[PDB]
């Protein structure tokens, strides 16, 4: 069988002998190979994952057009990626929400329910959104825009990202990555309505590794210099991510909150408040350690939860993640993939034929 035009193909129906396609495989800047093929399941789990995530974002770009209000727009990719990833608790499902950050906000926001937003001609929209199967998360981005004077910006963001994708590998320092990633996005300018402006990386925004349901595992990939020169290892996954802007080039936290996730080092905690108790539990249940947002608690039937989910970001159970933002009246474009560091070679396992 094949997909059908509007996706409603479970990948895994797709793909019979439950063996999915490779990403691009890269060499670095025998007995490995034995390595490599002994996490063959791992790297597979990834691959459904990334080839969820082609044909839910290639499916959206074909109709996301302003108009369009931000939560019919995340509704609508996230259904399809429920059906493609053929969600499953928490064996298989979304690993985060879906962030559609517009213009000078550059990540981490989604509406909330009665959110009123509307997609404009002239808006810059980061989509960004995740999948995963048993845990294997593909954190993978691209840029939204409809009118044609945001081009050279998106193009310096994709260069630096690639940039940055180009020159991760075993044993490379992190900060060389970011070093290389900000000469590149700085060697851009652009023009924007009259104004001209050297592309500028958000400095405090950054990739990060990747570890089973724990979308930030420890270890940071700056996109300027200056960073830490801890080293890349085998087998580690990284999300290379990069943000360019036409503002001050720093974010700080903005608006109504609508992203949330446990902590990871949090243990056990009883917890006898009683609609406390339940959101812990209803969170426990449906998300793990994996991001949700507020829609997603409506989604599955609560209600005045507000006060029980202040308890638990009060109590450090969970941390919330505000939108971030650059100064009002600029642009910022961002571009992401997920790459997998194996002992053979380098898989860039979310590359598409769009980015
Ligand atoms: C700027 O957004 C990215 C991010 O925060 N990176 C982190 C990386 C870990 C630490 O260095 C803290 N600082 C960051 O910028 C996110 O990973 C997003 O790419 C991802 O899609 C969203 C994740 C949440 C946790 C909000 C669901
Ligand atoms: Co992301
Ligand atoms: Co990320």
């Amino acid at each position: 069988k094949v997909q059908t035009d509007p996706p409603s193909v479970p990948i895994c129906d797709l793909y019979p002998n439950g063996v999915f396609p490779k990403g691009q495989e890269c060499e670095y800047p025998e007995e490995k190979k034995a390595l490599d093929q002994a996490s063959e399941e791992i790297w597979n789990d990834f691959r459904e994952a990334a080839e969820a995530h082609r044909q839910v974002r290639k499916y959206v770009m074909s109709w996301i057009k302003p108009g369009m209000t931000m939560i019919e727009i995340c509704e609508k990719l996230e259904d399809c990626s429920r059906k493609l990833i053929k969600e499953n608790g928490l064996n298989a499902g979304l690993a985060f929400p879906t962030g559609c950050s517009l213009n000078n906000c550059a990540a981490h926001y989604t509406p909330n329910a009665g959110d009123t937003t509307v997609l404009q001609y002239d808006d810059i929209c980061k989509i960004d959104f995740g999948t995963h199967i048993s845990g294997r998360i593909i954190d993978c981005a691209f840029t939204v825009t409809f009118n044609p004077k945001y081009d050279t910006l998106l193009k310096a963001v994709k260069d630096a990202t690639n940039t940055g994708i180009k020159c991760a590998g075993i044993d490379v320092r992190l900060c060389d990555v970011g070093e290389a990633i900000q000469e590149v996005m700085e060697s851009y300018e652009v023009e924007i309505d009259g104004k001209t402006y050297q592309v500028k990386p958000i400095r405090n925004l950054n990739g990060h590794s990747i570890g089973q349901y724990r979308i930030h595992a420890g270890k940071t990939v700056p996109i300027i210099k200056g960073g830490e020169a801890t080293r890349m290892e085998e087998g580690e996954v990284y999300a290379i991510e990069t943000f360019g802007s036409t503002g001050k080039g720093v974010v700080h936290d903005d608006m109504e909150c609508s992203h949330y996730m446990k902590n990871f080092d949090v243990g056990h905690v009883p917890i006898r408040l009683p609609r406390t108790k339940h959101l812990l539990n209803v969170i426990n249940e449906n998300f793990g350690t994996l991001a949700f947002c507020r829609r997603w608690l409506d989604r599955l039937g609560e209600s005045k939860y507000l006060m029980a989910l202040k308890n638990l970001c009060d109590l450090g159970i969970v941390d919330p993640y505000p939108p971030l933002c650059d100064i009002k009246g600029s642009y910022t474009a961002q571009f992401e993939h997920t790459i997998l560091l194996r002992p053979t070679c380098k898989e860039v396992v979310s590359r598409g034929d769009d980015y």
